[PDB]
C-alpha cells in the first residue's frame, strides 16, 4: 500500500535462507505502486550471491568491476527502508547497498555484516628475527598450500573446491598492522608493515609467518589488511537527499559509506564498530565523500576500529594529459581507484591548477566534453586557457562545495587519521571526541598521487576533545597540514584559509605538534585547554606544540590555558619551524 512488508514477498526471518529475491520483488513493487516505505519484521536476514543483481560500477577510492548488489536502489525516489533493528548478514562478495541516481532515500534501523571478514586477525603468540607465531580463531579460515604460502579462505567434490578456490581473491592481504590487545587500537607507534599478498608460512607440528620486517609484541593482535576494496557497505552515487539513521556497519570490503557526486547526505546515530570476535570494523574509511554538494551532516555517530580514516570530504583533480590546441585539452584520471569518475560536463567551471604548487592559475568555462575511456576525457573551453598551463598540471571542478557539519561524533581506535578536511565549503567541526593514532584532523589534498582536491576556505573547529591523539605516525601532529605542495612553492602557495580553532580540550601525552601548519592564511587558535597526560611514553623527537612554516596571519593567542606542564605557557605557545631545535 503505502508501506510494503518484505515478509509479504516471501522473505522469512531467522531461517538462514536467502532473502535476496524476495527483497528484489518487494523493491520492484515499491517502485511500481509508489510506496514510500519498506519494513522488515525484526529478525535476522541472510543474503547470498547466487540470485543478486549484477551491474558494472565505478566507485571512487574503491575498486571497480562487476558488483552483485543486494539492495540495488537505482532510480528510486521517496523511499524509506526501515529494518526495525534487524540484522543483515551478507555471504561472500556482495555490495549491500548501491544508491544510484536516487532521491530522498532514508535507511534506518538495521546492521550490516559479512559472515567471513575480508581481512583476518590472529593472536601473536611469539616473535623473533623475521617471524611471528600466530593463533587464528575459527572465523578466519586459512590454508597453507604446498608452496608454503598462507592463503585465507571463505571456508574450510571438485566443483565445491573450484568455487572455494575462486573465493581466495576476496581474502587476499597486502600489509599487516599490530593492534594492542587491551586497548583494541593500533599499537602505540606501530606502523603498517608491507608484505604483499603472499607470506611464507608453516604450521608448527599455531602458524609461523616469515618476513624480514615483521616485529610485534607477543600477546597483541595482528591484522592482515584486505588487499581489495570490492565490497563497500553503502554506495551513494549521483543521488540526492539521502539519510542514514541508526545504521550499524560491522564490516565492509572497503569503505563503510562512500558518496560520489551526490547532494545532501546525512548520517546520524549510526556506528561503524566490530562484530563479535573481531578487533577491526570496515577494511577502509568509515565514511568518504567525493565531489559532493549541499549539506553533508555527520551527527552523533560512533566510528571505531576501521582500517582507515573516519571521514574524508574532497574533490577530484584530473591531470592535463594532452594539450590539443589553445582551447582544448584531454584530461586523464590518475589514481586507479578514480577510473570511471565522469564529472566534467558542458557549462561547468573548472579550476586550472599548477600541479606542484596547488596554486590556481585561472578558472575557465567548458563548452563541450567527450568521455574517451574510463581514464581520458577531452575538454573544450570557451576561451583559450592560461598560456602557462603545461601537461602535468590539473583541473578540478568548481562546485557549490558541500557545507560540512560534523557534530557529536566519537572517533577512536582506527588506523590512520580522524578527519581529512578537504572541504572548501563552510565547515563546522564541533563537539566530537578524537582518539586516533594518526592526525585527528588533517588538511591534505594533492595533484601528484591521490589527485584529491582540498584547500579549505572556512573552517570552525570548536569544543572538541582530542585525547592522546596522534599517538603513532600517520600524520604530522594532532591538527596538521600535509598538502602536496613542493617546498619550493610553500612560501607563495596559500592553500588553506580562514580557520578558527577555539574552545577545545587537547589532552596530550608529549610535546608533538598540536598544530603543524604550512601554506595557511588566517588561523586563530584561542580559548583552548591543553592538558598534559602520561598515557603513552613521550617521544624525544618532538619538543614543540606549534610548528608553523610559510604561513601568514596565524594567531596562537595568549588566552589559551595549559595544565600540568613543567614550563610556562609563553615557552609552550611559542611557534617553531622544527619539531625540536
Ligand atoms: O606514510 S603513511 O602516512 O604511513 O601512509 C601509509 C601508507 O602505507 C602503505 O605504504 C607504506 C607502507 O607499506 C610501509 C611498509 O613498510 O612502507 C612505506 O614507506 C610506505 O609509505 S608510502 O606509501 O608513503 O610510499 C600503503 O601501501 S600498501 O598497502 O601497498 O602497503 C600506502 O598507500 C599508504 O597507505 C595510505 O596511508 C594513509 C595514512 O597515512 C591513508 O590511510 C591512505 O588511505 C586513505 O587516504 C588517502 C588520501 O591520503 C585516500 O583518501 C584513500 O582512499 C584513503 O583510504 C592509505 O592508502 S591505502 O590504504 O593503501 O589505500
Ligand atoms: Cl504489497
Ligand atoms: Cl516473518
Ligand atoms: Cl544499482
Ligand atoms: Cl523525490
Ligand atoms: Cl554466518
Ligand atoms: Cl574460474
Ligand atoms: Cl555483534
Ligand atoms: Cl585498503
Ligand atoms: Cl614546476
Ligand atoms: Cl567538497
Ligand atoms: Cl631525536
Ligand atoms: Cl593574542
Amino acid at each position: 500500500d503505502k508501506v510494503i512488508d518484505v515478509s509479504d514477498f516471501g522473505a522469512i526471518k531467522d531461517t538462514g535462507s536467502d532473502s535476496t529475491h524476495s527483497l528484489y520483488k518487494a523493491l520492484q513493487e515499491a517502485k511500481k505502486i509508489g510506496a514510500t516505505k519498506i519494513t522488515f519484521p525484526k529478525g535476522r536476514y541472510d543474503f547470498y550471491e547466487e540470485r543478486a543483481a549484477d551491474r558494472l560500477m565505478y566507485i571512487s577510492n574503491n575498486d571497480p568491476g562487476i558488483k552483485r548488489i543486494t539492495f540495488p536502489l537505482s532510480s528510486f525516489n521517496n523511499l524509506e527502508i526501515d529494518g526495525n533493528n534487524s540484522t543483515f548478514i551478507f555471504h561472500g562478495g556482495l555490495v549491500p547497498f548501491i544508491l544510484d541516481e536516487s532521491s530522498h532515500i532514508v535507511l534506518r534501523n538495521f546492521s550490516i555484516d559479512f559472515s567471513r571478514a575480508f581481512h583476518s586477525e590472529a593472536l601473536i603468540a611469539g616473535a623473533g628475527k623475521g617471524y611471528l607465531d600466530l593463533k587464528f580463531t575459527d572465523q578466519f579460515p586459512y590454508k597453507i598450500n604446498e608452496a608454503g604460502i598462507l592463503k585465507f579462505q571463505s571456508q574450510l567434490d571438485r566443483l565445491k573446491r573450484k568455487q572455494i578456490s575462486q573465493d581466495e581473491y576476496k581474502y587476499e592481504y597486502k600489509r599487516v598492522l599490530e593492534f594492542n590487545f587491551a586497548l583494541r587500537e593500533p599499537e602505540y607507534m606501530a606502523q603498517d608493515i608491507f608484505t604483499g599478498n603472499a607470506l611464507r608460512a608453516e604450521k608448527l607440528n599455531v602458524v609461523r609467518i616469515f618476513h624480514p620486517n615483521l616485529k610485534a609484541k607477543v600477546g597483541n593482535i595482528l591484522v592482515f589488511q584486505a588487499k581489495h576494496r570490492d565490497y563497500p557497505g553503502v554506495v551513494i552515487s549521483d543521488s540526492n537527499n539521502v539519510e542514514l539513521h541508526n545504521i550499524t556497519i560491522h564490516h565492509a570490503g572497503g569503505m563503510g559509506v562512500i558518496a560520489q557526486r551526490s547532494h545532501n547526505i546525512t548520517i546520524k546515530d549510526s556506528k561503524v564498530s566490530p562484530s563479535k570476535g573481531r578487533i577491526v570494523s570496515t577494511t577502509a574509511d568509515a565514511t568518504h565523500f567525493v565531489n559532493c554538494t549541499g549539506k553533508i551532516k555527520l551527527i552523533d555517530n560512533l566510528f571505531e576500529s576501521q582500517k582507515n580514516d573516519a571521514t574524508n570530504i574532497h574533490g577530484v583533480y584530473a591531470a592535463i594529459d594532452k594539450i590539443i590546441d589553445d582551447k582544448t585539452v584531454e584530461i586523464k584520471l590518475q589514481h586507479p581507484q578514480q577510473f570511471g569518475f565522469d564529472f566534467i560536463a558542458p557549462e561547468d567551471e573548472l579550476e586550472l591548477v599548477h600541479g606542484a604548487s596547488l596554486i590556481t592559475y585561472e578558472t575557465n568555462k567548458v563548452v563541450t566534453s567527450t568521455r574517451v575511456s574510463n581514464e581520458v576525457t577531452r575538454v573544450q573551453f570557451i576561451k583559450p586557457f592560461d598560456s602557462r598551463i603545461k601537461e602535468g598540471d590539473s583541473v578540478s571542478k568548481v562546485r557549490s562545495y558541500a557545507e560540512v557539519i560534523i557534530k557529536g561524533n566519537i572517533i577512536r581506535k582506527n588506523r590512520a587519521r580522524g578527519m581529512l578536511l578537504n572541504s572548501r565549503g563552510k565547515t563546522l567541526i564541533e563537539n566530537n571526541y578524537f582518539h586516533t593514532p594518526g592526525s585527528a584532523i588533517l588538511f591534505e589534498g594533492d595533484a601528484n598521487f591521490w589527485f584529491e582536491q582540498g584547500g579549505v576556505s572556512d573552517v570552525t573547529i570548536k569544543n572538541n576533545v582530542f585525547e592522546n591523539s596522534f599517538y603513532s605516525q600517520w600524520g604530522k601532529g594532532i591538527i596538521a597540514v600535509d598538502a602536496g605542495i613542493d617546498d619550493k612553492f610553500k612560501e607563495t602557495s596559500r592553500y588553506n584559509k580562514n580557520i578558527v580553532i577555539k574552545g577545545n580540550t587537547f589532552k596530550v601525552f608529549d610535546k608533538a605538534p598540536i598544530l603543524n601548519l604550512f601554506s595557511v592564511s588566517n588561523l586563530v587558535f584561542e580559548n583552548n585547554i591543553i592538558e598534559k597526560t602520561t598515557e603513552y611514553p613521550e617521544r624525544k623527537k618532538y619538543n614543540s606544540l606549534f610548528v608553523i612554516n610559510n604561513s601568514d596571519n596565524i594567531t596562537i593567542s595568549i588566552n589559551n590555558i595549559l595544565q600540568g606542564f613543567s614550563e610556562g605557557k609563553s615557552q609552550l605557545l611559542s611557534p617553531t619551524t622544527t619539531y625540536k631545535r
